[PDB]
């Protein structure tokens, strides 16, 4: 499924991100608009054999099963396939694992390179949060 940005907001919202470890509702919408485009079956291969998956783009060396990453880690305890859903609640809860994981939002490059510094509440506006 492909989200509209003020539908993606507010999902995003009813589920516990907004200012989740001080990062505001701008900030998972930029990030997840650069990461995938708001959508839940983006899945990209990485170098290293890991997979992206879903609309954060969350990685199955660390974070999720997908059967076929060596000697990795399923930090978030799901299969991978489960973040493709178009309920986002896995994405968004192993999303909390993620950032309070000590390097915040900096996990996703897309955010760091594309989100951090800019005005992120833009991508909240006109939406009736």
């Amino acid at each position: 499924k492909v989200f509209g940005r003020c539908e993606l907001a507010a999902a995003m919202k009813r589920h516990g991100l907004d200012n989740y470890r001080g990062y505001s509702l701008g900030n998972w919408v930029c990030a997840a608009k650069f990461e995938s485009n708001f959508n839940t079956q983006a899945t990209n291969r990485n170098t290293d054999g890991s997979t992206d998956y879903g609309i954060l783009q969350i990685n199955s060396r660390w974070w999720c099963n997908d059967g076929r990453t060596p000697g990795s880690r399923n930090l978030c305890n799901i299969p991978c396939s489960a973040l493709l859903s178009s309920d986002i609640t896995a994405s968004v809860n192993c999303a909390k694992k993620i950032v309070s994981d000590g390097n915040g939002m900096n996990a996703w490059v897309a955010w760091r390179n594309r989100c951090k510094g800019t005005d992120v509440q833009a991508w909240i506006r006109g939406c009736r949060l």
